[PDB]
């Protein structure tokens, strides 16, 4: 068994109320608040955020794992946090965003954040049935945590599956989620992806201990298989502290307002 393979079934161990302690321990977290007013007040123009997603994205491209450029495609776009963020950098021209959308799945928030005329959003569409077009960047954020890890493999393989018809067009920087990564079937196959397309594999401190989501990432390298261990290692490091402490909070991207050219 991987080590993350043991972190989910010491996960799948504990008490609801051990379960709630664990999943925000030492993380990072943003301060929400104001953006769930502007959310209440429809104010479309506070600068805030639509979801805890921008901060994670500005995470890795402040940290130069990933640098959006041209076109940027966002399958999963969901609400659209990753489609205003980029749509705020200079390299970026265009963001194309993608969500299935329905009952029980986010619809995308229109918002008057700076670039914001940059951003056509189309909701009610499934991924796994769009053909690809081309672009500059490709953000993928997909993945549908689930108590069962093999259920989680299969949901991260289908993901990959589908990007890799994505990144067949020649976008070399890309973002995308890989939901269960400790799971040998997907290591696998991130190696053979790793060798074609590049890049390598980054855990987000905004990440929640609650579930071992890592991003590939273009601006990335290194050994996959050993990437995951790592950040196996600190989950487990983290069920295994006494003492329990809470989140490090920190502040919220602020996404200003305004067209861009
Ligand atoms: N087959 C699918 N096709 C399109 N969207 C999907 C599909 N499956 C799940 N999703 C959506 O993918 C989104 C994943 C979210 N994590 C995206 C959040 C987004 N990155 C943000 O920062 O706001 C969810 O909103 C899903 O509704």
């Amino acid at each position: 068994r991987t080590l993350g393979e043991q972190w989910k079934e010491k996960l799948n161990g504990l008490s609801k109320e051990d379960f709630l302690k664990y999943r925000k321990e030492a993380i990072t977290e943003v301060d929400r608040s104001a953006a769930r007013k502007a959310r209440r007040d429809g104010n479309k123009t506070g600068g805030h955020p639509v979801s805890r997603g921008s901060a994670k994205l500005r995470w890795m491209v402040e940290r130069q794992f990933v640098k959006p450029i041209g076109k940027v495609v966002d399958l999963g776009c969901g609400r659209g946090g990753w489609s205003y963020y980029a749509a705020t950098l200079k390299g970026v021209q265009e963001v194309r965003g993608y969500t299935k959308g329905g009952p029980g799945h986010e619809e995308p928030m229109l918002m008057q954040s700076y670039g914001w005329n940059l951003v056509t959003m189309k909701s009610g569409v499934d991924v796994y049935y769009k053909p690809s077009e081309p672009c500059d960047t490709l953000f993928c954020d997909i993945g549908e945590s689930s108590s069962s890890a093999e259920v989680e493999e299969q949901r991260t393989l289908r993901i990959l599956e589908m990007v890799s018809d994505w990144l067949q067009r020649g976008p070399r920087e890309f973002c995308i989620k890989v939901l269960c990564p400790y799971m040998p079937r997907v290591m696998e196959r991130l190696e053979v992806l790793q060798r074609r397309y590049g890049g390598g594999l980054v855990r987000v401190p905004l990440s929640r201990n609650s579930n071992h989501e890592m991003y590939w990432v273009s601006g990335a390298a290194g050994n996959i298989v050993h990437a995951v261990n790592m950040t196996s290692q600190v989950l487990i490091g983290r069920m295994e502290k006494r003492t329990w402490h809470g989140p490090k909070y920190e502040e919220d991207v602020n996404l200003g307002s305004g067209t861009r050219a």
